[PDB]
């Protein structure tokens, strides 16, 4: 059961408007239909970078590295570039502000053996954790494409990943990004800088009253000045398709 990714190059106007290039992939859950502006880049695999916080949190929770979304992970004292990293954090706040050292410690505690076994169970990307156990999603060998992200998120939404239902619900809670009377967005941003090409990520889904639209976008990010375009371009596509007002 798969009809195919229906191409819609109309969305490229939003990329060129902001002098950007990239891909947006949408998936209508109720109708089982996928749509993208660039079928090739939709299957192009990249480093997941901070979007790896979704599987990392799941494993850490299911193994007991993280007890719940309230456990405090104390700042190790090292002053870092991002100001919000230099405080204590919980799972909600570590995901919101994308606190790498918190998740690097998660990976070290998970272990290379369990990280590989768990990502194979998740069917996540190329399932290659080669590199440092606490940095392989930043400069190692793991690659995931936008369509593979949607595939992974769909299983997470339906509690179908091979971790406990509780772990999956906690992560989906920590993914909450926006909510109003019209929609709910559960998503994770991402930014890959070490290995070329430099790209920005945004993967997640839009919850409506009677449907859910999964999305996974990436775009060339030569400078950090356009990080806001990850969400801005994604929403412009969502508004054009009448998914959000
Ligand atoms: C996750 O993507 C994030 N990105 C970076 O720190 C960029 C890199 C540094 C070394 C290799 S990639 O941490 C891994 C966080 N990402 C975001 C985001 O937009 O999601 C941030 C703005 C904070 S750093
Ligand atoms: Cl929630």
């Amino acid at each position: 059961y798969f009809q195919g990714w229906q191409e819609n190059k109309s969305w490229n106007a939003h990329f060129t408007e902001h002098k950007s290039q990239g891909v947006v992939v949408l998936w209508n859950e109720n109708k089982q239909q996928g749509f993208t502006n660039n079928l090739k880049r939709a299957n192009q695999a990249f480093l997941p970078a901070s979007t790896f916080k979704i599987p990392n949190s799941l494993i850490a929770l299911d193994l007991g590295v993280v007890k719940d979304e309230h456990q405090v992970f104390k700042w190790d004292g090292q002053t870092r570039d991002i100001a919000t990293w230099n405080r204590d954090h919980n799972l909600i706040t570590a995901m919101k502000y994308s606190v790498v050292p918190v998740y690097q410690e998660f990976a070290r505690q998970i272990g290379e053996a369990r990280m590989s076994k768990m990502l194979h169970a998740f069917d996540y990307g190329n399932e290659d954790i080669s590199g440092n156990v606490d940095s392989f999603w930043l400069d190692g060998g793991i690659r995931i494409s936008a369509t593979e992200q949607i595939s992974f998120l769909r299983k997470l939404y339906h509690n179908k990943l091979h971790v406990s239902e509780r772990s999956q619900r906690i992560v989906k809670q920590a993914m909450l990004t926006e909510a109003n009377g019209d929609y709910i967005i559960r998503a994770k941003t991402g930014y890959s800088t070490r290995i070329e090409p430099k790209i920005g990520w945004w993967v997640g889904w839009v919850e409506l009253d009677d449907n859910v639209w999964f999305f996974a976008m990436n775009m060339d990010m030569p400078t950090s000045d356009g990080l806001g375009l990850r969400q801005a371009i994604t929403k412009e596509v969502l508004k054009q398709e009448k998914i959000i007002p």
